[PDB]
């Protein structure tokens, strides 16, 4: 029987930290709702003050840009009243929702409020529930803030401002202690009357908290004057109440009814149905009264009565005990000296985990949620690849060089002094001295094609495939990667190739191949992703804005994958000039970062694509993740004195937002990428940024930082990629974090910049040689990057570690795998070939999980083109030798051929139930779950039909040794529409099938005869009539090899009489039935003439004479079952003949089959007649072994390939990847990702080597150095 | 979560009983009718003697679904089968698919 009661709090509790937490939170709609829509509702009461107050009040977007003028104490009373009440409500809210507590009610707990919590408890006590509770507590927030400003009004009216504020709001309350309420109040009065005082600017009794305690308040200048007077042992402790409060002598009942006057009036305002416990009014307990009124008379607690603070406690307890309560529950909401509640108000009275959500819901809103970078692949200078690229940078390499002439020649468009026109005084850059290398049969395009297509375009092709399969990325194969959730978004600020090159004869791809929006649009088109295209032009920020483009997309929801890239290709040597003649560039050699003899940066070139995804998604698909994006924000330098010039107030700006935004501190950061284009304005403004933000010092002068930070630019190794400069940048991250090491940097050659601030002291530094970046045990290194433009705009992001993947996974039991390679051209082909065993060889022995891994990345991870090569193995070193083997034959001259177009054909046989043995099935059983749920289902159908229980028969083995012919010939069935299943569902879809005596059964299902149950109950109810009506052992089969002429010449009495032929397998493979005895004598008779003869397990003698007496009932029984057209052909050994109609599959068919022969070779050669079969078509046995194939194969050809799915005398998965092999290399499309699907452990995707591109050079050379003559006539 | 795998198990039980027809054309064909101008007990006699006299597999057999009011109920079985079942019951009574 205890009471909770729910007390909030006054202006003295700091809720600077409580606002920021309720801004971090976005796992709760409600709250986020209510944060969103409070700002609005503050703001537009803000709208209606006073011009004073306005003129005094912040501007802001968020609440974020309050909280630190809030702790600055420069925030005046009638936002900080507000920011206060909505704290309070915040965190109600989010205890009742999110924190799931439930709300309160009368008979249980009550409310309690002073001050500014008063009027928060009205809103409380006036709801039921927190979605009630929202609509009321909006309005709360836009009477707090009247409140305050009317407080704040009479304050201004009665005391001015003090000249030595500097902003602040100066105290108008203080607390003191040493002598009782009533001893003050006279010493007040005495002071009043020595002074002469008037009667408004007196001082006053604020409230009584104690028996010594209390509170007085006053103008400051005069509170301060009273204060002094109140000598030891007497205390003062100054309040942060900046506004007059509590006074009977300055407000009134029309002070009161402003406030409220923002409540309209209406007959639907809900009363309060919880207690409040009014302790400062006459009446301690009050309810029933309606919003309004209730919201007035809090408001009067506030302005017009004093705090009863020493009546609280006592107050709280008397109610308890009037519900005959023995204790109380405190649960204050920011109430300052909030713990010595719970023990005061229990003085005067005698004295489960949360529940893991639906699978899917556990996620955070896709707003604000962290980008996992899954892949990057690029081109640089001297680099052909991103490990190529951390070459350049941790060997401290200088790429600069005198511009090629592949480009233009230097030495008529460079000189010392440039006077002629068009000559810059530069020719220096980083450059891509294979951009014209490229892959035009890959791609689609013609050699007339390619040349005219923006080497930009191309590298981005190449560049974007590869990022792909970097990433496992198969279009539609999972929910994230489906054509039209895939975005694409690339900077680029030139196009060169339109301007200088592919203009010198205009042709007919000029348009569509130089045109910026054909960069990512040839991505959309090649890989045929639906989702949006675009180019973003920021000049020198280009590819980070574009960067911020596609987060924005992700965060809202347009697309589930995103391709972000940049490209920079120079050909047209007027940008050079031009960039030269506004003195952009340096003269003298590449970006010189932080060296106090910087002259402009160095052009580079560089192409660049990442692959990004939310980060759940990222992890649902198993996908790798090098780093993961928190945050990212755009703003632009509007307050420079030149257009050109960045300046650092905005840039500033602009890191602190991300870092609030992403709700990190300084020492979060241990790295800063910074734009560094090697100027000393550029350098000394952003150095002075970025320390201000990650590195500021104390004002004794000493550290904030505890740990150092590293600042570097990545352009002084590869120069300026303008509008690929912000993913070059991010590239250099990805390498750093991967190679846990930040590279020396060497932009300083002489001497650093002097106008950059102590970076020593700040715990800066720039890092001459390498340096361990270690990522800590349980932590994450987080990075600053930045990327910025001539044009105004600014652009940085902040970059964390990636998650830590998921210990367990799992053991492949699978002992065979299987290993998949493809290529467009037979050159690509042995490329790729060379290029995987050199990474075998790298990669051999490091470990076991590496084949079931290699595996999966290759097959489920890959497209597959029409040039394919497989190996197969039990480790790594099979693989290899395999690959090899087949590399050998390549060298030798024999060429790498595509697969057919059409793909493969496939025909199904079934077996009989003759090659049946124990544990047939286990290891598909046990492995995969598809065949389990199927076996499982046909089980329990069968129980329902009061058959055996065929389950038992894949789990015991035992039991088959007394299982009973019913049981025998149900497990068969099922094992055959499961192992059907099995394989359709790997991508085998058949042709036509072939059944032999009980593999028909299955058949006609596999066809679309019949329905699965009805195979059951037509196979369960066969049985049962074989084993009522006939008998075991007193019938025998016998296979014979000879013709059929020769059997009945060799025997004494003619078919029919003295046997019967059960089965004509082959031309001299058939099969005798009859009695033990008739079977004795035929076959002493075939072996006087030598023939080779065998009996057969089966008890009894199918499809002879013996089952003439249940043909009736099994009439009735097929009756029953509901026939279709077959989807396929069926092959029927019954009728001799391929069926393709319903007419033929009437109950007659079912009582012919059982009684009549099974004329293989009838059917089979009545296939082949038709086109049906030939040597071309794959078959494959649906049974226990391969025995129906080896009659399919005589029939049409010696050289047909057939496969078995099991075998008792080897492994299963040995057969089934032997078989996926040849069919991946017939053309087959395999379900690569279902094959993998029950192997967690083989999940995980490979860092591979990237396609052998067959690469030619396509090139427009410029030339004649016509570029010197623009203008000038033909002379 | 539960209504998903609630369908997906019918669906997977209807599937293993009838396979879809061949004209489906992507639509998925109804499993269950109303009846009107019958009582329930006397339409469950109708369904126990339409099974006598037909040829069915015991699974296969149309069943009860539910009991609306004294004229009404409802009637379910494989599409194939109700549609046959359903042709025998001529006016007054109804059929509502
Ligand atoms: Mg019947």
């Amino acid at each position: 029987a205890q009471m909770r009661v729910v007390a909030f709090g006054d202006q003295t509790y700091d809720c600077s930290e409580a606002v920021s937490q309720l801004l971090r939170v976005r796992d709760d709609a409600i709250v986020v709702d209510f944060l969103e829509r409070a700002p609005a509702v503050l703001k537009a009461e803000l709208a209606r003050l006073s011009s004073e107050q306005q003129e005094e009040t912040p501007r802001f977007a968020t609440l974020a840009e309050l909280v630190p003028r809030y702790r600055a104490g420069t925030l005046n009373p009638a936002v900080s009243q507000a920011l206060t009440c909505i704290a309070q409500l915040g965190l109600f809210i989010r205890q009742h929702s999110s924190g799931q507590e439930a709300y309160p009610t009368a008979h249980d707990s009550c409310i309690t409020g002073v001050c500014t919590g008063a009027l928060t408890a009205v809103a409380v006590g006036s709801a039921s529930s927190v979605t009630a509770l929202v609509p009321l507590a909006l309005h709360t927030v836009a009477v707090a803030v009247r409140l305050g400003a009317r407080a704040w009004e009479i304050g201004s009216c009665l005391a001015d401002a003090r000249r030595g504020a500097n902003g602040r709001y100066a105290s108008w309350t203080s607390a003191v202690g040493g002598i009782s309420p009533q001893d003050l109040q006279d010493r007040i009065s005495a002071y009043t009357a020595e002074q002469a005082l008037a009667s408004v600017s007196v001082p006053y009794l604020s409230a009584a908290v104690g028996p010594g305690q209390s509170s007085v308040s006053a103008a400051p200048v005069i509170l301060d004057a009273f204060l002094s007077t109140l000598l030891r042992p007497l205390t003062t402790t100054r309040l942060p109440i900046t506004a007059p409060y509590h006074a009977p002598h300055l407000f009134t009942a029309k002070d009161v009814q402003h406030v409220t006057d923002c409540l309209p009036p209406s007959e639907a305002w809900p009363t309060v149905r919880i207690p409040i416990i009014s302790f400062s009014r006459d009446e301690a307990v009050s309810r029933g009264a309606s919003f309004p009124a209730a919201m007035s008379e809090a408001v009067r607690d506030c302005l017009i009565r004093p705090i009863a603070l020493d009546r609280m406690a006592v107050s709280i307890a008397n109610h308890a005990r009037d519900l005959g309560k023995d204790s109380v529950l405190p649960s204050p909401i920011a109430l300052s000296f909030s713990d010595k509640l719970g023990p005061q108000v229990n003085s005067h009275l005698p004295g489960s985990k949360s529940i893991p959500s639906a699978i899917g819901a556990e996620q955070q809103p896709m707003a604000k949620s962290p980008i996992a970078i899954l892949a990057a692949s690029g081109r640089f200078p001297q680099s052909s690849s991103m490990d190529q690229f951390w070459d350049v940078l941790i060997n401290g390499v200088d790429t600069h060089e005198l511009v090629p002439p592949t480009r233009w020649n230097a030495a008529t468009h460079v000189s010392e002094d440039p006077k002629a026109k068009n000559v810059s005084g530069t020719g220096f850059g980083c450059w891509l001295h294979e951009a014209g290398e490229f892959d035009a049969a890959y791609f689609n395009m013609s050699p007339r094609e390619a040349p005219q297509v923006d080497p930009a375009q191309r590298l981005a092709l190449l560049t974007a495939t590869e990022a792909l399969e970097q990433a496992g990325v198969v279009p539609n194969r999972t929910s994230s990667t489906q054509k039209n959730r895939v975005g694409v978004w690339y900077g680029a600020t030139s196009n060169d190739w339109m301007e200088t090159n592919s203009a010198q004869n205009v042709d007919t791809y000029f348009i569509p191949g130089g045109n910026r929006a054909f960069i990512p649009g040839r991505v959309n088109y090649f890989h045929k992703f639906s989702g949006p295209s675009y180019t973003i032009d920021t000049a020198c920020s280009s590819s980070l804005a574009a960067l911020h483009m596609a987060c924005n997309a992700l965060w809202r929801g347009e697309v589930d994958t995103a391709i972000v890239g940049g490209t920079n290709v120079l050909t047209n040597p007027d940008m050079t000039a031009g960039l030269d003649a506004g003195h952009f560039l340096s003269r003298s050699g590449n970006c010189k970062t932080f060296d106090d003899e910087a002259d402009g940066y160095c052009r580079g070139e560089a192409v660049v694509t990442l692959i990004l995804k939310r980060l759940p998604d990222a992890q649902a698909d198993k996908d790798p993740i090098q780093a993961s994006i928190l945050g990212i924000a755009t703003n632009h330098s509007a307050e420079a004195a030149s257009i050109t010039r960045p300046h650092a107030g905005a840039q500033q700006d602009l890191f602190q937002q991300v870092l609030t935004e992403t709700g990190l501190t300084a020492n979060d950061i241990s790295v800063c990428e910074m734009h560094g284009t090697g100027t000393q304005a550029g350098d000394s403004g952003e150095t002075t940024s970025v320390v201000e933000t990650l590195a500021p010092l104390n004002r004794s002068g000493s550290a904030v930082r505890t740990t150092p930070l590293y600042i570097g630019a990545v352009k002084s190794n590869v120069g300026h990629a303008e509008s690929a400069a912000g993913v070059s940048s991010l590239a250099k991250i990805l390498l750093m974090l991967k190679h846990s090491k930040i590279p020396p940097h060497v932009g300083i050659k002489t001497k650093l910049n002097h106008r950059l601030p102590d970076l020593a002291a700040r715990n800066t530094h720039i890092a001459r040689s390498e340096v361990p970046w270690p990522r800590p045990k349980n932590g994450k290194r987080r990075v600053l990057l930045n990327n910025f433009s001539a044009a105004g705009g600014n652009t940085c992001l902040v970059l964390e570690d990636a998650p830590e993947p998921e210990d367990s996974q799992e053991v492949d039991p699978r002992e065979h795998h299987i290993v998949a390679l493809s290529a467009k051209t037979p050159d690509s082909m042995v490329n790729n070939l060379t290029n995987m065993i050199t990474w075998i060889d790298k990669h051999s022995g490091d470990s076991l999980a590496t084949l079931p891994q290699l595996s999966y990345t290759t097959t489920a991870r890959r497209v597959h083109h029409r040039h394919r090569a497989v190996a197969t193995g039990t480790d790594l070193l099979q693989i290899r030798s395999s690959l090899q083997e087949q590399l050998d034959r390549r060298v030798s001259g024999e060429r790498s051929i595509p697969h057919p177009p059409n793909g493969p054909s496939f025909v199904l046989a079934f077996t009989g139930q003759g090659s049946a043995f124990a544990g047939m099935g286990v290891d598909l059983y046990k492995r995969f779950a598809s065949f389990r749920s199927d076996i499982a289902r046909y089980d329990q159908i069968c129980e329902g039909m009061s058959l055996p229980s065929i389950k038992a028969m894949f789990e015991d083995e035992k039991v088959f040794s007394t299982a009973s012919p019913t049981l025998q010939q149900l497990t068969h069935v099922c094992f055959q529409m499961a192992l059907y299943r099995l394989w359709k569902s790997l991508g085998v879809q058949a042709k036509a099938v072939v059944g032999h005596s009980l593999g028909e059964y299955a058949a006609l299902y596999a066809a679309g005869v019949l329905s699965q149950s009805d195979t059951l109950y037509l196979v369960g109810r066969r049985a049962q009539l074989m084993e009522k009506h006939l008998s075991q052992g007193t019938h025998a089969m016998l296979a014979v090899r000879a013709k059929e002429e020769a059997i009945v010449a060799a025997i004494d009495g003619p078919p029919g009489e003295a046997y019967e032929f059960s089965c004509r397998n082959g031309e001299q493979r058939n099969v005798l039935g009859g009695t033990v005895a008739q079977i004795q004598a035929a076959k002493a008779a075939l072996e006087a003439k030598k023939i080779r003869c065998q009996y057969l397990d089966t008890p009894m003698a199918f499809h002879t004479g013996q089952v003439d007496p249940i043909l009736p009932e099994l009439l009735q029984v097929a009756a029953a079952c509901s026939i279709q057209d077959p989807q396929i052909p069926v092959i029927s050994p019954a009728y001799g003949k391929v069926i393709r109609s319903a007419k033929d599959f009437q109950p007659e068919y079912f009582t012919h089959h059982c009684r009549s022969s099974v004329n293989m070779v009838d059917a089979l050669q009545s296939a082949v007649e038709e086109g049906l079969l030939d040597k071309n078509v794959i078959g494959l046995e649906i049974g226990p072994g391969p025995v129906v194939t080896q009659f399919v194969k005589e029939a049409v050809g010696t050289t047909m390939q057939t496969f078995a799915s099991i075998n008792k005398d080897k492994d299963t998965w040995q057969l089934m990847t032997q078989a996926l092999a040849k069919f991946y290399l017939a053309g087959a499309s395999v379900e690569w990702s279902r094959y993998h699907e029950d192997f967690p452990g083989a999940q995980k995707v490979l860092e591979l080597p990237a396609y052998g591109w067959a690469l030619k050079n396509y090139w427009l050379q410029y030339v004649n150095d016509w570029s010197l003559r623009k203008g000038d006539p033909a002379v």
